[PDB]
């Protein structure tokens, strides 16, 4: 999914992942301690949240296939994990989208450790 | 506690002090002449004037602690300066984030003829 | 003469007075406690003492002309001050072009605890 | 001409006639009074002196062709007048071009009663 | 009192007049043709039909002095004519500040043969 | 007309053609193959269809005038071609400014890869 | 490879494919028809006439490994195509390296009318 | 540690060493592989060999202080640790500042996986 979820977000942004989105804020390429600092980083925890769901699953490393249609993706069904899967990649790139109005080029290199609310729950 | 100030306006107004503040106006980032030239100018001069009522600590240097509890900054209490300290850089970086509607980028580098009034009073 | 010294900078630096040095360091566009910054700063330094031997002129509203033959900036002499104005306004704007090998732009929006120490003596 | 020296320009280097070189330097758009303040500023007073040597034609009317053949100017024979002022707008192109590596954007804004100097000779 | 309104525009707009309102839409530095491009044309057709309430002198040259107070340009009253050509050039000045919101980067500089629309009527 | 609409562009969208326009999508300024990007994109693409309509015409090169009520384009009639060509132009012109609310600046140095869809049918 | 190709075009050019080169002229980041605006752009097109001697590869998608030993990028041969693959992107991470004496932003967002000419013989 | 090399970063390059140098390259922000990227890259190498040569210390860690006489960086000796050490983190602030002429901006964020080079021998 890795490359799958990469694709996904330069397709959708315009703005390739490493580094726009890999270390964005405090849940942006993982983390588990906020609060958020704006809606782009809950697009991250939220996906996060998502992955959480599938533990019958490996979301890094499961392959999938997807396409575009009348600018929606469209997830495929071959097996159960994929689309699941698929469908949280899809989520949050397109929540990245939509929240592309308040992205801070600032906190795209956001220091982990200044993170300190307790775990996030989901 | 330079460096919790500084965390405390990149989280706060969004901005990183260097170099969005570290050289607005006549007060941010430094200085004693006035008059200020804005509102953002206003909340640094206020600053300053906050940190004289610290003569007793080092609110430059004093390492302090916060954490934030419903969107709001909360100042721990180890010491009271750090406390105090920690107030003072609070409410700048409130009054900073308040203001972002007027903040003017040329401040940032304005003539070097403008802060030639005398000191501010607190 | 103030209008005649900007069009000798955009003429020998091929910079505007406004942004490239109106804010430059401690001493271009104004300024009495340094110490300079560099050699740019210390062209205006120099300025600052130039302006500082005519107290029977006004330096910076006193209009004068000058023409340039080889390439060169030539006084005009109708009164001693347009004489000895015109003079510091060339070798300010000279030193600053021949100093752009140096020229640091972050020197523009320098921090705003900088300059602050002596009065530098001419 | 103006159309046939427009395409030439912006095909050559990319900025639009207009207000790219209509008044960069003191002679860009016309001017007889200099000196040059660079390289470019002297392309388009070579170019008025090419114009000068037309009482022939009309220069800055008389319409024309060329060809673009191998990413080049080729001036058409049609008529003398019409091949004499194609030669003249193709050199002042290049010439422009040629010289874009010390194009100064400061310069594209220049007034042209700040050019004190004594009629231009050919 | 070019030198007047000069200031008076820089000091309100961090602009220099030159480039950057000399030639601005169909209005701003003369004009009697439009349509106004936006709001920073509409303040400069105010202001030159404002200098067309003083045929009764020559605003173009008559100098004057003028304080800037709490903020607020405030004219001086010596003569009739420095107050009222004072007051043209103030309102001029506050209104192209507080229209900086809309002022375009392309409409600095524009053709004023553009500028088709009948002769502007006061 | 290729003139007479981008000073239509200037006027209505607020940007130059070059380069916020000639190098849009998969049809501003040039193309055939889509699918177009986004709105703006389309109303090229109709732009381009209003042309096909016009065979007997040359659009691109027949210059024709207009005039603007308040801010409406008004187009002569001189001729047929002048009438047909100006009104595509107002056409495109009013659709790029209702279109402004999703002009994506990314869209203007799109992927190389990016239009190989069908040649699209008017 | 595109991802292996990438990071060569990092390594050896220091500019990173987007948006550097994604769009930059008729064959950078995709395109079949000229004619090539430069010698980037001819390495480009170097590179699709090497990618196409590899009918029997995936050269866009097969991924491979590589070092760097020297300064030099030296391909893997654990199969023929990830082995040709590989020095089709090395010859033209090179040939991009070499002529960055060349480079053009502008042809970053060229005119859409500009590639439209032959399909190059490879 | 982390505090007296931060400062003598920013203050002789005037980049925040986070994030500007807390990820640069193979070696910025530590790292054992390479080869380096470029100028920069390599002063870190030299700087995390310096460090290497001091087993007997706690160079990341152990605090220490530092002196700035006329321009330079001086370091003290109270303990032999804290003297080896500084001059360990005044040569790489030295040596960043030297090679600025070469930061690249794209090299600010390098994946460390991307440097596969064999175990760097000081």
């Amino acid at each position: 999914s890795v490359v799958e979820l990469g694709k996904m977000i330069i397709q959708e942004t315009g703005k390739s992942p490493f580094p726009s989105y890999t270390s964005y804020g405090c849940f942006c390429g993982g983390g588990e301690r906020g609060p958020p600092l704006d809606a782009t980083d809950r697009c991250c925890l939220a996906h996060s949240c998502c992955y959480d769901t599938l533990p019958d699953c490996s979301p890094k490393t499961d392959r999938y296939k997807y396409k575009r249609e009348n600018g929606e993706i469209i997830c495929e069904n071959s097996t159960s994990c994929k689309k699941r899967i698929c469908e949280c990649d899809k989520a949050v790139a397109v929540c990245l989208r939509k929240n592309l109005n308040t992205y801070n080029k600032k906190y795209t290199y956001y220091p982990n450790f200044w993170c300190k609310g307790d775990i996030e729950k989901c």
